[PDB]
């Protein structure tokens, strides 16, 4: 038999970094889980026992800890191109990187409208992830995320015109709730290497700024034809206001809220134009997906 | 042998309600997560194969639902004392409703710096608890609470002074990071039935706000001498603030994040002042609680 | 204010333990999560910023490792009453200990129709659980359970005969499916110390296998006519088996099992006897808890 | 901008069958859970608002259940087949049927080493689980799986040998706990259509018996190199016992057990070959990944 393919690494690194100004007395903390996974010629490790091609991947998880007290850890597409460009510059045999980075939120506090200069708070479980593949002499590609924003809309959604034929019993509707837990994907056009990652830092921040703000104001204010529909116009428009972005990808569930018929008691209204009380269901859920690009 | 105790109901249900103003065309939306049990004289159907006795656990999830269509759903503690109140008044054999509600975030979004009029975020996962006691003869007992708080402060927390024997390996410190997951409940007097919980209705919210901001305020401003000391101090001014609580408890774990020493590579330098990057534990916690009541 | 009630310590402390025979060369291992809280005279940690009465629950964490090399960590009852006794022995100022243990299956894997003398399974997640509370002048309290068991049976339940009235809709049915999560646990008479708890130490394994096949042989055999009368009959045989047990609690979710009316389509029958389909629901679940004690 | 991809389904189908032998009275229960994502002639309900083009996600999941009503659910390669081949065969429109399904464990109880007629187990959360892509003139390509598999060997792993430098600290040993959760993915040959994967039916279970059997004993048996070198050995293995296989891909956590050095309390020994209590780590942990291939 043959390796087609291998990759290894250390997953579910948990990292804090704290940055102190000395001047102002401000913290700022940083938090993230890091993966990172090793591609070359590391087959023997496989089929002969052959362990010398192999970087421990306790020492991979010390890299990262190192790498994290010696650079900035933020925006982590910076972060995740600077430890997967080490890993294959230092090692000979190793020909690709890839990092995924999870960043948790840690905003902070406000206390009596000021600002606190080293408390903070996970105000929500929306998370910022990058994935890096670092691949020598191919550069470095980078997706950028946000997944785990969940949203609800009382009003403002529809869905009539679908097909019907008979394995169909969904009625149309031009009044329901949608709610989803976002899941957006931006994919930055491919970098030389290092140099060229950091000459675009700024970038990375704004852009997930405006791919979040898109993303809200679009699905707060679309009179909403389907999930389809409004998730297209948010990709549109990101694509409009970042020109590196090769594509946007969304990955949307549709968590129904189903309404309750209790007209069996007492003649209760509570469907339709009277319905007030619905019952959320966990599963199952649609589940639609877009990647766009450039035309 | 002889049943000692028994309780049944129906636990994880599901509720959604909206309101909506005609006037303003603002919608408001509740979700929360109920479990009913009920007690009573209902043994013989343990022992007897005796059905008669039992309210069907579907019809207490109907009766939830039809309960939250002709009564306010907020606050919780209103809503939850009418629901149990139900119970015991409907059925002759049944004498104690025990309700749980978790109350999940719907915070409404904010676009262009103006409130959205039907669109919401979860924008945490931190919940508003209820327990609501109704027992026949004996009134309503109610426990409220707040859980899912997740907070982390990066300096002005000491641990020392703690005893030392031959079991002890840890290191006194004047300086360490302190993180942990609220859960605090306030327990308050005594009522004798709906119309007091009535009367009483403008507290819940007002408490929920004092609770949480006196949590929020007390954890970043104490140089705190360890959990024990802090969480004292929040307990001791919600005390103050609210006559109706008769006890406020506090479950609070430590989230350790450890020193990594780097002095091994290249002498570098991550421990006590110069420590940077930490290494957050996943398992084991401290656990800390206290029951703080009125001398 | 004052403190009413306080108990700290370490929670979500894993431990493995081998052993070894030398002899055979057969290998055991066990693994656990321990959690462990104490009670004493520790209040002025709370109110007076005092750290000496404080044990470092740091220090606790290293107690749990040292006694699990010293002594046996099974069975589970043992090595809580074990842990708990020595911080009331230890500390003057402690007077109560609650350990609470999970034990976490790793089965001997059979290769060939041979045990292999040191690899395991993970056959399931089901859980051996104890909670011993030890407490100065008082003795040893021990409860067993077991937890996370999941079961179904297909036919052979029934629930019909329940209170029918306007907040009814729920058909009488003759056959449907009846699968739950057991949790049962068992409370032995109180124990005067460590000797009495090791003269009874052949009871604990033999116990917790007979209160299992209690469960699964009368979930099996019952045709039940609701899960109250079936879980009475199981909480009766287990106090009928083991003299040194006061009580038995159990606590089941009813995890419903839909049909599905497919009639809409092509005249497919799929209700009644007929009913081939089901839809597994995720929520609400039907929830019936028993305490069986002794006449 | 344009639509570059796009595929829109439903997921988190929960399905049970039950399976009757009116003859010996014995009852067969299945549970799986399903996602079916389809693609094709759809952008416009993306970019015009056409929901035309659109089977609602609704249909799809009454069409899950009609389909299980009508054809066998077992084994779960076959199901997922003839569910994707009916969407493209059926929408002129769809050209693609993406069907995921998990494989629950309900296994017969043995009742006084009897199998019981119609009551079932969860015996372990392993699940057997197929990837079924059905596409519109290029067949069917299915992917088989077994995950959630947890194992622990406690003696008979190493890891010696590998690279050292200046980011390493591990240190080499000959004797090692190994606990591993396995997911292990086989690929078949491609078939040409419905008739060519039911010719095969019988194979799809025995070659998942093959996996799991070959999986487990090579785990037991291997006096291991490292993770690598093993599951290469299992890959190798399936692939000589099956021959429409193109493909085995093993994805292997590496679930640390680290010693603990116990000797600062007393001298008391705990390490290296004196080490019994060990401190399971809940992350980070090693991954490593092989996809074998023909030579
Ligand atoms: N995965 C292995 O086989 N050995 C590993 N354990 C480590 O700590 N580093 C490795 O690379
Ligand atoms: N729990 C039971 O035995 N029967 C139950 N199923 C229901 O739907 N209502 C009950 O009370
Ligand atoms: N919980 C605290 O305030 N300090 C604690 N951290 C530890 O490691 N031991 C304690 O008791
Ligand atoms: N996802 C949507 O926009 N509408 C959907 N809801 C459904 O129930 N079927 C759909 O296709």
């Amino acid at each position: 038999s043959a390796v087609k393919a291998a990759r290894y690494g250390k997953d579910n690194v948990r990292v804090y970094k704290v940055h102190k100004d000395e001047k102002t007395g401000v913290q700022t903390v940083y938090e993230m889980t890091v993966c990172v996974l090793l591609e070359g010629e590391i087959e023997t490790s496989y089929t002969k026992a052959d362990n010398s091609v192999i970087v421990a991947t306790d020492s991979i998880k010390n890299t990262i800890y190192i790498t994290a007290k010696q650079n900035p850890v933020t925006p982590p597409e910076l972060f995740g191109s600077i430890l997967g460009t080490h890993f294959i510059e230092k090692y000979n045999h190793i020909h690709a990187a890839h990092v995924n980075i999870v960043c948790h939120r840690w905003t902070r506090m406000d206390i009596d409208g000021k600002p606190h200069p080293h408390s903070f708070i996970r105000d929500s479980e929306e998370k910022r992830n990058v994935q890096v593949d670092v691949v020598e002499g191919k550069g470095i590609d980078i997706k950028s995320s946000l997944s785990g924003l969940t949203v609800l809309k009382s009003t403002n959604s529809q869905f009539w015109g679908f097909l019907r034929d008979e394995y169909t019993t969904l009625k149309e509707t031009w009044d329901r709730i949608l709610s989803t837990d976002v899941d957006a994907t931006w994919q930055w056009k491919n970098f030389s290497g290092l140099q060229e990652v950091r000459s675009h830092v700024p970038k990375f921040d704004a852009t997930w700024a405006t791919a979040r703000e898109v993303t809200l104001k679009t699905f707060a204010e679309d009179n909403s034809a389907s999930v389809q529909a409004t998730m297209y116009k948010m990709a549109e428009q990101i694509l409009a206001r970042q020109q590196l972005i090769e594509t946007v990808e969304y990955s949307l569930p549709n968590k129904h809220y189903f309404e309750i018929d209790l007209s069996w008691h007492k003649g209760l209204q509570n469907t339709g134009k009277n319905a007030e009380v619905f019952a959320p269901q966990s599963d199952p859920n649609g589940l639609i997906k877009c990647t766009v690009g450039r035309s």
